[PDB]
C-alpha cells in the first residue's frame, strides 16, 4: 500500500516556479514589439500547458493515490470478508468494479501576427527610439532563464520514471502513464529549449541593429559638426543620406533576422481510469 | 452535441485577409513585366485555392454541423421514440438512413510565358527605363508579406487537429478529413514559401540590374564629359560601347537570373460524406 | 457525359508553337558546322515526337470522345430500350460490344557524325572564318528558346492529370494513359532542357573559342606591325608561329569542348483502346 | 563447491576507495559556487550508487555463497540419503525447496539549481574575488581522481565476467547477473568519466575567466596610474568603463560556458533469487 | 510479315566503317613501340568482335527473315490448307515443326608485354631519338576516333531496342535477343571509349615526355656553348650529368605513367534458334 | 594416420621467444614509473596468455595425437578383429568408447593505478631528475620488439589453417577449434600492436617532455647567468618563474598525455574432446 | 571429342617464365638485407604455388585430356556395342564406371623475422657502407618486373574462362574449376601486385635514406674541412654530432618505414573428379 504512496508523494515534488515575463525597456520599434509579443505569448502557452501537466502530474499521484483509495476500498471489504469466515457469521458479498478521478482545461490564446510591410523610419528618429530603451537584458535574462528551466523539467521528468511493488492491470496502465508523462515533461523540457533559442534570435538581433544602426550620439555629431559652405552643404546631405541609409538597411535586417517561430505544445497525456 | 459544434466553430475561424497586389512601379523592363505577370498570376491561383479551401474549411466545420443537424434530426426522432416507449402510446417506427451537404468551384487561369529571345535595347534607352521606376520596394514588400502568410496558414492548420467525444464511422471519416485540411494548410503554406521565395529572386535580380547596369547617371557623365577632339572622339565611341556592353551584360543576366517556377497548387481535400 | 467533353478538350489545350530553326551566321568552321547538323537533327526529332505527341493528346481526346461518341450510340440504344419497356412494345434486343478509334507515325531521320579528324587551318584563315561570322547570337536565343519551351512542355503535362465522374474499366484504363501522356509530356520538358544545355556547351566553346583564337584584328596586326630587320626577322616567324600554335590549341579545344550528346526522346504513350 | 566458492571471492574484490571531495578555495564567485555544487551532489549520487553497486557486487558473491550455503544443505541432506541408502535405515524423504538471500537503498539526494540571472559586478569588486582564491587546482584534480577512476570502474566490471563448473537454472541465472553487474560497473566508469569531462568543462571556463577577466593587478594599474588631469579625467572614466565591459563580458561567459548536465546514475542490477 | 522485314532491315544498318590504324612516326623508343602495340592489337580484338557482332546483327536480321522465310513455308502451306477445305480436294497432312540458320567465329590474337626492365639510354640518343619523330598526332587522332566511335556504336545499339506486330515464343525470343544484341553494341561504345582513354594516357605521356625530356635542341646548346677552360671542364661534366639525369627521369615517367590495361571484349550474344 | 601427425607437428612449430624487458633508466618521474608498471605488467599478461595459448597450440597438437593414440589403440583393436576373422579364432568383442588428454592455468597478476594527483616538483628537482636518465631507447626498443612481435603471432596462426585426409566428428572439431586458435593467435597479434602502440604513446610524450621541459643545461644556464643588480634581480626572479611554469605545464601534459590503455587479453580457446 | 581437346590446348598455355631474382649490390645495411630477405622469400613462395597453379592449369587440360580420354575408352566400348548390335553378334556387356588421374606439392619455405633491435652504427661508418653500393636499381626492376606481373597472370585467367559443346555431370564440374582456377591466377597477379608494391615501399625507403643520410661525400668534407683551433674544435664536434643524429635518424626512418607485410598465396583450387 505505502509503496503506491511513497510514489505518489514523488509524482507531486513541486514543480519550480517558471521564469518571469517580459519588459523591452522603451524601445519604440514596431518590429521588437511584435517578436516581444510573440514570444511572451509562446511563454504564456508553455505555463498554461504545465498547469496542466502539473494537474496530470497530481492526477498520476491522485491516480495512485485514488487507486490506493479505491483499493482502500477493497481493502476493507476483504479485511471484512476474512472476518466473516474467520467468525463464520453472514453470507458472502458478490464482487463489483469501482473506478477512479478528472484533469484539466487550456486556456485557447491569440498569437501576433507581424506588420506585412513595416513602416517607413527616418535616421534620427529610429536613433531616438532606439536610444531611449537598453542592450535587452530584460530579455536577455528571459531567455537565460527560460533555458535553465529547460534542465527543470528535464529534472522533473525523472519523477516519473517508475513505482515500487505493484502489480495488475491498473499497475501495468499507470507504467505506461507515468513514462508518457516522464517524456512529456522532457518534450517541454525541449520545448523550453526551443523558446529560449528564439528569444536569443531576437536579442542577437537587438544587439546587432544597436551595433550597425547609426547611434544618437551619431545623431548628435551630425548636429553638433556641419559643413555649411554651399558646395560642403552639397556633400552634408549625402552625409545624412548614408545615415539614412545604414537605418533603413539595419532596422531590415532586424525586421528579417528577428523572425522567430511559434511555440505550439502538445497536451500533457491524460491518464486513463484505474482498473478494478 | 455541444462538442461537435464547439469543433465546427474552431475550423470556421478566419483566415486572415491574404496579401495585396503587386504593382511594380515605371520599371519600362519586358523582362520585369513578364516575371511580374508570372507572380501574380501564381499568387491569384494561390488566392483561388485558398477560397476553395476556406470552403472546405466551413464544410468540415458545415460537415460537423450537420452532421450534427443530421444527428439533431436523429436525436429528435430517439427522443419521440423514447416518449412513445414510456407512454405506451404507438407502433415503433422502422429505421432509416440520412446523409449531408456540398464544396466549391477553382478558376482556370491562364499562364504567362516569357518571350523567346528578348528584344535589344540602347543603353541611354534602358538605363532610363529603369531608372524612371522604383528599387522594387512594391515586389519586396509583396515577397515579404506572401512569406509572412506561411505562417499564417500554418498557424490556420491547427484549426483541424482533432475533435472531442465524438464516436462512429462519420467520426472516424471527419478525423481523416480534418488532418487531410490540415495538411493541406500547411501544404499551401509552403506554397506561400515558395512564391515568396521566386518573388525574392526576381526582387534580388532587379537590385544586381540596377546596380550593374549603367545608371541613368552615368548616361549624364556620359552627356556632360565628352573628349570632343579627333583621336579621343576614337576613345568616346569606346566609352559608349563599354557602356552598351555592360548594358547588354546585365540585362542578359536579369534575362536570365530573374526566371521562376510557377506555382500549381493542389486542390483542398473534399470532405467526404457523413454515415449514419 | 459532359464531364467526359470537358476532359477531351482540356487535353486539346494547343501546344505553344515550339522554337525556331537554328542559322549559325557566316562561320565557316567545319566544327561548328558537325556541332550544328547535331543540334538541328535533335530538335527536328523533339518536334516530329512532340507531333505524335499532340496526336496521343488528340486520341486521349478522342479516346475520351469517341469513348463518349460509342457510349453515345450505348445511350441512345439504353434510351430506345426504356421507350420499349415503357410502352411495351416489342422484344428487347441483345447485349453486344463496341470499340474506338486511331494514332500516328514518326520519321526516321540521320543523325551527323563528325570528322574522325579535323583538318589543319592556317591561323589567319580560320581567324577570318572566324571572324565574318557572329557571337553566336542565333544559336544563343536558339538555346533560350528551347529552354523556356521545358516549362511549356512541363505545363501541357497538366492538362492529363485527371477527369471528372467517369467510372468503368475504359475510365480505369484512361486514368492510367492520361498519367503515362502527362509523365511522358514532362519527360520531352526534360529533352528539352537536355538540348538546351547541348546547345550551351557549344555556344560557351564558341565563346571561348573567339576570346582565345587569335582575332582577325590580331591579324591586322600581323599586317601592319612587321620587325623586318634580318635578326628581327628571326623573331617574327616566331610571332606567328606563337599564334599559329594559338589557333591550333584553341580550334582543338572547340573541337573537344564542344562535343554533345545526341537527343533520342521515347515515343508517346499510345492511348489503348476503349472498353464496352 | 569450491569453484563457486572462488568466483565469490573474485566479485568480493574490494573496489579502490573513490576520489575525494571538492573544496574551490575563496573565489568569491555566485556562479563559481552554482557549478561547483552540482559538481559535488553529482559525485554524491555517484559515490552512493557505487555504495549499492557494492552491495550488489556483494549480492552476487553472497548468493554465489548462498546459493552453494542453500546448496551446502542440500548437499548435507544429499549425504545423509546416501548413508541411509548404503546402511538401509529408515524411509527417505521428500523432495522440497530452498531460495537464497538480500540488496541495499539508495539516497534520495537535492540537486541545486542556479539563478534565473546573475547579479551585476563591479569590476575591482569581481576581480578581487577572483584573485583571493587559486587557480582550480583543487578542482582540477578532483577532475583527474574522477577521471582516473573511469578505468578503476572498468576495471572492476572484470571481476563479474565469469564462473567456473557450475550448471543448473541458478548458473544460467547467476551468469546473466554477473554480466549485467559487469556492464553497469563499465556505465558507472562511463559516468565517472561524464562527471569527469563535466568538471573540466567549468575548470576550463575558470581558467578563461582569470585569462580575460581584468585581474586584481589590472585594478592595482588603476589605482597606482591615474591621468588626473581634466580633459585626461574625461578619459579615465572611459579606461574603468573598458575594464567594467570586459568583467561584465568574462563573467557572463564563465556564467554560459561553465554550464553543466547533472548526472543521474542507473540502479545497479538487482540479483534475483536462486533456483533450487 | 512485312513488320519482320521491316526490322531485320533496321538491323541490317550498315556500321560505320571504324577507326583507321594507328602509325607512331619514327619515335625510336622501346616503351612507346610496346605500347603502341598493345593499343594496335586491343583495336584489332575490338573490330574483329564487332565483325561478329555485326554478323549477330545480320543473324538477328536473318532470323526474323529466316523466321519469316520459315514462317512464310508454314503460310503457303497454311494458304494450301485452306484451298483444299474451301475446295473439299483431298486429306488434310500432319503438322510438324521447322527450325532456322548460323553465326561467325573469332580470330585469336597475341597480345604484346612490355620488357621487364627497360634499357638505359644515353641523354643526346634519347633526345634525337623521340626528335625525329612526331608530337604523337597519329595517335591522338586514332585516339580521336576511336573515342567517336563510342557513339555510332551506342547509336547502332538503337536498330535493336524493338519489332512491330509480332506475336508467339519465337517473337519473344528475339526481343530479349535484339535487346542482348542491343546492349552489348553499347558495351562495346564503352569499350571503345575505354581504350580512346588508354590511348590518351599514352598520348599523354608521350606529350610529357617531350616537355621534360631534354631536347634536341638542348643537345645543340651543349655542343655550340662549351665552358672549356679546367676548371670550367668541372662544371661542364655536371651540366651533362645533369641532363642525363632528366634523360633518366623523364624516360622513367613515360614508362610508368603510358603503361595501359589491355581491352577484352565479351563475344556478341549469339542469337538462339526460332521456335515453330 | 600420417596426416594426423604431421598437422600434429606443424602445430608444434616453436613460437619465437617473446620481447624482453622494459628498464625505463634512471628518469626519476612519479609519472614515468606509474606508466611503466602499467606497460610491464600488460606486457606480462600477454606472455602469460601466450603460455596458456602454446599449451593449447600442444593441445591440439596433442589432442591430434592423441586422437591418433587413442585411435592408434582402436587400429590395433581393428587390425586383431580383422586376424581373428581371417583365421576363425573366438567370438568377437563389444565396441565402446575412448576419450582424449588436459590443458593450462594462468596466472591473475595485479595492475597498477597512477596517483590520484602527481606531486608538485621544482623546477631544476625535474630538470636533473629527467636529466639522469636517458631517452628512452630501453622504452622505445621494448615498443619495436613487441610491434615486430605482431608479426611473428600473425605468422603462427598459420600453423592452425587446416588438416589433411582426416574425417569424423573429432576432425570436425578439431578443425573448428584449429581456426579458433589460429583466430585468437591472430587476436593476440592485434594485442601485441595495441600494447605497442600504447608503448609507443608514453614514448612519444617522453620525447616531448625533455623537448619542452627545460634542461638541465637550462638550470646550468640560470646557475652562471644571474643578473645580480637590486631592479634586474626583479626580473631574475621572473626568469626563474617562466621556467618553473614550463616546468609544470610539461609535467602536466606528460601525465595526461602518457595515459595508457590497460591490456587485457582472452583466455585461449580451449580445444573440447576427440569423438570416438 | 575435339572441342574438348581444343579447350585442354588453351589451358595449358604456356605460363610466361616469371621474374628475376633479386641481388641488392654491396649496401652493407643489417635492415636492408633484412627487408630484401623477406621480399625474396615472398617471392620464392609465389613462384612455387605458380608452379603448383601450373600443375593444376595442367590437371584441368588434363582432366579434359583425361575426360577424352576416360571418354575416348567409353566412345570404343559404344562403338564396339554399336557394331554388335548391327551384326547382331553375342551378348551386350553390363555398364560400368571410370575415374580421371592427379597433382602437385608445395615446398613450406622459412620466413625471415627482422631484428629486435638493430645495432647502433656510426656516421662515417653507415655512409660508406649506404656508399659502397647502388641506387636499389635491381630492387626497382624486381619491382618493376613483378608488377608487369601481375597482368600475365591476370592475362592468364583468361585461358580458363569457358569450354565448348560439353555436357553432362563432368562438364559442370569442370566449368566451375575452371572458373576457380581463373579467378585464382587473378588472385595471384592481385598478389604480385602487393609484392610489387611491398617491394616498392622498400626501394622508396632506400631512396629516401640514400638522400636524408649523410652521404660519404659529406664525409669527406668532414675529413677535408676542419676548424682545428680550439674554440672552433668546439663547435666541430657539434658538427659531427649533427651529422651522427641525423645518420641515427634516417636509419630509424628506413627501419620503419621500409617495414613490409609477408606475402601468403593460396593453394590453386585443386581439380576434382571427372564423373562418368
Amino acid at each position: 500500500q505505502q509503496e503506491i504512496l511513497n510514489r505518489a508523494n514523488e509524482v507531486e515534488a513541486p514543480m519550480a516556479d517558471p521564469p518571469t515575463d517580459v519588459p523591452i525597456t522603451p524601445c519604440e520599434l514596431t518590429a521588437a514589439k511584435n517578436a516581444a509579443q510573440q514570444l511572451v505569448l509562446s511563454a504564456d502557452n508553455m505555463r498554461e500547458y504545465l498547469a496542466a501537466g502539473a494537474k496530470e502530474r497530481q492526477r498520476l499521484a491522485t491516480s495512485l493515490r485514488n487507486a490506493a483509495k479505491a483499493y482502500g476500498e477493497v481493502d476493507e471489504e476483504a479485511a471484512t470478508a476474512l472476518d466473516n469466515d474467520g467468525e463464520g457469521t453472514v453470507q458472502a458479498e458478490s464482487a463489483g468494479a469501482v473506478g477512479g478521478d478528472s484533469s484539466a482545461e487550456l486556456t485557447d490564446t491569440p498569437r501576433v501576427a507581424t506588420a506585412g510591410e513595416p513602416n517607413f523610419m527616418d535616421l534620427k528618429e529610429a536613433a531616438r527610439k532606439l536610444e531611449t530603451g537598453d542592450q535587452g537584458a530584460s530579455l536577455a535574462h528571459f531567455a537565460d532563464g527560460w533555458n535553465t528551466f529547460n534542465l527543470t523539467l528535464q529534472g522533473d521528468v525523472k519523477r516519473f520514471r517508475g513505482f515500487d511493488n505493484w502489480e495488475g492491470d491498473a499497475a501495468t496502465a499507470c507504467e505506461a502513464s507515468l513514462d508518457q508523462q516522464r517524456q512529456w515533461i522532457l518534450h517541454m523540457a525541449k520545448l523550453s529549449a526551443a523558446m529560449a533559442k528564439q528569444a536569443q534570435y531576437v536579442a542577437q538581433l537587438h544587439v546587432w541593429a544597436r551595433r550597425e544602426h547609426p547611434t544618437y550620439e551619431d545623431i548628435v555629431g551630425l548636429e553638433r559638426l556641419y559643413a555649411e559652405n554651399p558646395s560642403a552643404r552639397d556633400q552634408i546631405l549625402p552625409v545624412y543620406a548614408e545615415y539614412q541609409q545604414r537605418s533603413e538597411k539595419v532596422l531590415t535586417e532586424y525586421n528579417n533576422k528577428a523572425a522567430l517561430e511559434p511555440v505550439n505544445p502538445p497536451k500533457p497525456p491524460p491518464a486513463i481510469k484505474i482498473d478494478p
